[PDB]
């Protein structure tokens, strides 16, 4: 009870007092990821901790696109943070100001979503094509308690009708689900993005940065932190943190680090806070080129080794083996990015996405799903250029495939065995380019850089409660867990919001900052949102059309409309066009 | 349209673009009320209009408490405004920053709410004592459409069971309802403060400023506006504004003013905005003293004359005669404020409110309702001192009475005929002070200043749709109506929020500022809020105890719990202690 | 939480670590009572706080017995404290060592308990004479929840049969109950002393000090504290403690004291602990002599004024007016002590108590109840001499009367109007002394000093939960409430155990000392104890004799003995002579 959830404008603009004894506190932060830098910015801003007392420990010494960085308006903790962060492109404005102004003048929306048979758009695009049984299973999943879904796969809760629907095609590609993933984590997405079901197929509710998130989010935060004098230590490899787990309290006592190849230790008091980003989804990422495949691997890196060393000291520090071990070989492993300036590939893209890729505006609106591909290939093109020095005549696309062990259509090899051009070979095949000019474009007019992330589907692995540590574990004094693998309430992993939210909850609990953490948006608990979900899920159908065939449901519906005739409920029903 | 409602932290911290053609636009603002000054601050901040283009027109040239200034956290538009306003008491903080910090180190709560029999606390205090029929009428009021409630009184929808409840005692005094008031405006309060029902009896949900709202709100806004060079014109008596109504658009052409007794005119273009505060509840306020009663009056002031002049120019500018005429004589007219340093008056209050009035903290927590009084007297004491130069040994209390034509208990005269001491005579009588030393305490040990507001109940008068003009009327170009008498969506009059909201909606619609106006909070459409309301309305009773007597409700409930056994709904029911 | 209850020898002999940050902490203790000095000893011993950081604030500058100080073996927190306290009589031993050795060589037991008709022992002595309905009401009281007994009087739960029993005669005189006292506090005594029901009439389970508790308990603790350098401030009158009760935490900020007549202030940090003994039962005690009555009064003293000042700052600091106000005039107010060396009074005492009063051993074993007296007079004689300078030929007895407003039998005056001799006049009347030589013995051969405690029955006043503050209130940082008026779990007020227990709980919670506080003994939860209670309450009767008349209870009993025949339960039944 060191924190409380709040919402509205009262706690949003309120600044908290400087919490007690902060001037004698220090903070050690492992990693320089999004969650780590977010916690460093909260300590400077809300904790009012001076910059010399904050230490950032980074592994590394002092064109690839990491796609999937969808954002929406209700990332409450992200915009709380990216308010005081000054931007690096325009003056006298924040990172939110650029993000707000850019997404209001160029709204993001996709005029094409799913293509099949080598170029043709899907005929049932836009519709969800969910059967009544399929919608029933969606409601049953949402109505099951989270504690009852321990180690439950997606296939354990859904049937054949749901997976054959266009809803699952949109769902499995936006968020990169697999059928063997966590039902808890899918249930969280259903509750979190229930207010965006209308803007699900066409990506109207998605918001994107001007560039990649490294330069749009991380670099502004790095510059903000360095302006406050935050100490950055480089070439520091953290082996483990000595935790003494007593019957009454847990303190991080000492951190064993490898500073520039020299193994030595930093001592800790109860005042010296430690923020741990347990796990990493980009760890041990091998790279390739247009000529050679990215070599597969499963070597555990520093972030996973740190969690495995911490998990031994206490059972409520989590089970990293539920995520980093026994990842199915069919799962998403290989992502590719392709940079080209060839005109007829762009024209082939323009024939599908109905927009000019070199225009400097929204190009694809999001991702394009190849339905007929055995790889389940999906590709996206963001607002070109995504990079500062990228020439204005070049576009950069991002290609990933969900299934990995299956042979492709144009190339009878798995994605893990395909080189950079061979990924671009099949990508041009499913765009409708003929089988004659396809080979020389990928090999000579295109440059494709594959990357093999072995842990890119870790956060969606089937888990039980307690497999992920709490953001601040029970009875903990200076140890906090942040990042996508730290357990918090009702929020959803693999979002930039979740890493920032866990950063905010950790700083607020450890420092006892008296300000409400903005809760996850109350979309599932809103009558208006739930009424829009019912209308959208059964393909824009009124209550009379939903129950037009079943006699029992129509009878209860007929009685219900008698009891609400000429009432405020009926006006709600009409104005959400459910009548 | 010209505006859109929004919620969340995305549109809260986002600064909008400078709208087009602003540097060629000017604004003329009638009055210096809260709504007028808020509109001037929004034009400076969100419209980025230079201060020389904004004119404030004030009637007046250049201890009394105007109570009823309840504030709660979900005044979304108010905290949006009082964010950039710097405070005048502490440095490097806003008005909200003081407001947040002062209501966290001294929370508001009432240790006594209703007293009767000359001092003793009401035995059923805290309980609502609502029957099932009474709660049914509460929900039926909420479930009727606002269009079907035109010119509908409170007594037209409620029965004797509701009026005999402790809920109605709390409700009629917090907001100063009368039984002959608008059912629309009561229905809006029920939906607006449905999330504060748990903190309704003890005032735990209310928030207060350090001083009176003139010095805590208006003076910080005045100093903010003066630092930006906003021009204040005094001695300006506005007769009418020339409005030409075409079939396509309406433009404020010319304003007729009486500048320091000199009748003259100011020209207007379409770029020159006009903000009219139609009507005023403090208009034609006669004052009394400790010896003479406040002289009753029914004289229309400048604001009501200005609205009556405008209403003849167009049918959709509203009907001011529905509010400023035919106010019943039993309605609230007289308010009194009593300043004393006498010990046994203070000690009598200390025995009732259970707190030290001179401590500088919460004293009464809000109002104290005298249940047995014929006047329906209710008095409040805020954080003393409420004024700057007031000596530290004095308290200043605020007394008002709802009924006005009935003789009091200690004094057999109506409140309209009682002098300052005579109001203090009966107030001390209902505090339990002995009726022998009561005379010289009011006459010599206390100073009471009555004030007669003839229009303090105008906003609650029974009305139809269109009786209040829209904030920006349909097809209007530079004319906007602000204040408590402008019609907006789902929000509640006689709050500081409503005047600020109508100020924001006017500035944003006229200037086409492309930023989401924060909507009224979605408490009535929230499942969690509604479930807490059901628990609190019938006095902390589970579903089984609510339906323990009716067989029809019991039978349907038993079949309902079988259908939600072991689901997320049942977890929602139990965590809100309804199950 | 911050403390945990434990029992057994593991946590008894275990010493805890020095808790963190103690060397920067200080403690201010109001009063020099038993609870205050006990908390000072726990800070020195268990908290390992150095003596210079502990301040004792005593109001006072630098032949009366305050009897009723019964002790028993299961005062777990008292013997935990009086282990390290060295004694002042014998060398190389503790206070417990003297108490243990003295109460095992001279066991306490009473050969006479109740006398009536001026000298004759009661014929039904030893027996309880409880009816089956009367025992049923005892079980019903014990089986009601404590939360369901708010403001419940003794007469509200018991009937005529219970008060006519000899059990109520023993109960009302040992603990000084009145019929208008708290049913919660009686229920606690029934559960606490359920294992001493056998030793109830004859006082076999009671233990007594060699002298009064001032030199048996307080002076050894004072000498122990002064040996550690504890700072004693004298002539310090505490008016109030400035508490700021925020929404998240409560800190004692500043204490307003009157040091030697000079009103000044001592500042506090969060580290400076404050221990408040709210209320006092010996406060405003007026004294008398042999010739004039002790003057009645009800003037609130310093300890009650401090609680009343603290109760205003927060509602969970208690309601002192439930205890110090509206004490019924029939309640116990006057206690008298009589010192004499006249031989025939001693012989009359010896004829009743069957033991030599000058022997230096147990004299009365406890108290003697006058059943026929309208005053309900009870008198006791402890191990003479109770005082060091008291001559060896003198005995000192202690007389108190429960009813106060009723005229006595020998003297038709209330006890409040009787002088010292007049109390001794009626005391000799009920001892059987002739009505002729009675007058000159009290007036000339005896010296009786009355004392009027107006608040001696405060702790038994009817209360609700929350009327007494928690030992450490919720969300409190350096403020703790100790003494008989602080609320703790399952323990019983007006015992030396309770004041020491609340001292231990306060020190352990505030300092976070990691050692189990010994729980209140588990006698009500023990099968063996409950079986002995059933045997003793119905006057040493087997199960067959208990239900030998009721056919319904015999039927269930007959089937019960068939199910447990030849089992361990039957052996338990036989060895506790219930079967």
């Amino acid at each position: 009870s060191h924190m409380y959830y709040s919402y509205g404008n009262y706690e949003a603009f309120a600044r908290p007092k400087k919490p007690e004894n902060v001037e004698n506190k220090s903070a050690y932060l492992i990693g320089s990821g999004l969650a780590s830098l977010a916690a460093a910015c909260f300590l400077i801003r809300d904790g009012q901790m001076e910059g010399s007392k904050i230490h950032i420990l980074e592994e590394l010494p002092k064109y690839v696109v990491r796609g999937g960085r969808e954002m929406e308006n209700h990332f409450e903790c992200l915009w709380d943070l990216f308010r005081s962060i000054p931007s690096l492109e325009i003056d006298n404005a924040s990172v939110l100001d650029e993000f707000y102004w850019l997404n209001k003048e160029d709204p993001n929306y996709s005029r094409c979503r799913v293509i099949e048979k080598q170029g043709q758009r899907l005929v049932t695009d836009g519709d969800f094509t969910l059967t009544k049984t399929a919608i029933k299973e969606i409601l049953d999943l949402c109505l099951t308690n989270e504690e009852d879904l321990d180690d439950v796969k997606i296939t354990d809760v859904f049937s054949d009708d749901f997976f054959n629907s266009n809803f699952w095609i949109y769902w499995k590609t936006m968020f990169a689900f697999e059928p063997w993933h966590s039902a808890m984590e899918m249930r969280r997405y259903l509750m979190r993005f229930v207010h965006h079901i209308s803007g699900l197929a066409d990506f109207s509710a998605l918001k994107f940065t001007k560039y990649n998130q490294y330069e749009s989010l991380v670099l502004p935060m790095v510059e903000y932190l360095k302006s406050h004098g935050v100490q950055f230590e480089y070439d520091v490899k953290v082996e483990d943190i000595k935790i003494d787990v007593t019957t009454s309290q847990k303190i991080a006592r000492e951190i064993l680090i490898d500073r520039n190849g020299n193994a030595e230790s930093i001592k800790l008091t109860i005042n010296d806070l430690v923020f741990v980003t347990n796990g990493s989804i980009t760890e041990s990422s091998t790279y390739g080129d247009n000529d050679t495949p990215a070599p597969p691997t499963d070597e555990l890196g520093g972030s996973w080794t740190l969690w495995k060393n911490l998990a031994r000291q206490s059972p409520e520090f989590g089970n990293p083996d539920k995520f980093c071990q026994n990842i199915p070989k069919k799962s998403w492993f290989v992502s590719a990015t392709s940079t080209t300036n060839n005109k007829e590939i762009i024209d082939t893209i323009e024939s599908i996405c109905k927009r000019d890729p070199l225009a400097g505006k929204t190009v694809t609106g999001g991702i394009i799903t190849i339905n007929d591909s055995a790889w389940q290939m999906s590709f996206t093109i963001n607002r070109q250029q995504q990079f500062k020095d990228q020439p204005e005549n070049e576009i950069s696309t991002w290609i990933y495939a969900l299934y990995s062990d299956v042979n492709g259509d144009y190339i009878k090899k798995p994605i893990t065995e395909c080189s950079g051009n061979e990924i671009c070979q099949e990508w041009l095949y499913h765009l409708g380019v003929s089988t004659d000019k396809i080979e020389d474009l990928a090999k000579h007019a295109s440059n494709t850089i594959p990357v093999y992330m072995p842990y890119i589907t870790s956060y969606f692995m089937t888990r039980a409660i307690g497999d992920r540590p709490l953001v601040v574990p029970h009875q903990s004094q200076n140890l906090a867990f942040i990042g996508n693998f730290a357990e918090t309430e009702r929020d959803t992993v693999f979002t930039t919001e979740y890493s920032v939210r866990t950063a905010m909850e950790a700083v607020y609990q450890l420092l006892n900052i008296d300000r409400g953490i903005p809760e996850v948006i109350n979309s599932p608990f809103d009558l208006r949102v739930l009424m829009d979900a019912i209308y959208e899920l059964n393909d824009h159908q009124d209550l009379r059309e939903i129950t037009k065939d079943s006699k029992m449901q129509k009878l209860a519906l007929a009685g219900f409309l008698k009891k609400i005739k000429g009432t405020y409920i009926e006006s709600l029903l009409k104005e959400h066009k459910l009548l």
